């Protein structure tokens, strides 16, 4: 595993322009492209992103790239939280990469609204933490993806998504 195909299994890919569950145009993985309603502004939006005559259709590859900046932007938020920095630091890096899933998931407000969960994995204290996460909404939710990034965050390794 790498955190692209990790991604990839979780929210999925798109090489199409489409419109989440708010209406937004989006792309790749997760790639919102604008918030106006015109097809026409995300159509240009991206062409720009990306760099050429797309029409609302790119590559895999160009996909990566997206969602490469976009792992990036997520580093950069994460270590201007004081409330995600922390933990961060205190993560090896596969698990950095199991947080970057989940707040690419719920973003970082809801991420670091795991007080105790996060004090946990923290601490090093992988089991309870596992256990505790297995609790919450979050689980009830989404539970396949939530059992993955807890898998990944028992071990610390890429165990749930590797024969994936």
């Amino acid at each position: 595993m790498n955190p692209f195909e990790m991604l990839r299994i979780d929210e999925g890919l798109r090489l199409k322009i489409y419109k989440d569950t708010e209406g937004y145009y989006t792309i790749g993985i997760g790639h919102l492209l604008t918030k106006s309603p015109s097809l026409n502004a995300a159509k240009s939006e991206l062409d720009k992103a990306i760099g050429r005559n797309c029409n609302g259709v790119i590559t895999k590859d160009e996909a990566e790239k997206l969602f490469n900046q976009d792992v990036d932007a997520a580093v950069r938020g994460i270590l201007r939280n004081a409330k995600l920095k922390p933990v961060y630091d205190s993560l090896d890096a596969v698990r950095r990469c199991a947080l970057i899933n989940m707040v690419f998931q719920m973003g970082e407000t809801g991420v670091a609204g795991f007080t105790n969960s996060l004090r946990m994995l923290q601490q090093k204290r992988w089991d309870e933490a596992a256990v505790n996460l297995a609790k919450s909404r979050w689980y009830n939710q989404t539970p396949n993806r939530a059992k993955r990034v807890i898998t990944t965050f028992r071990t610390g390794t890429w165990d749930a998504y590797k024969n994936l």
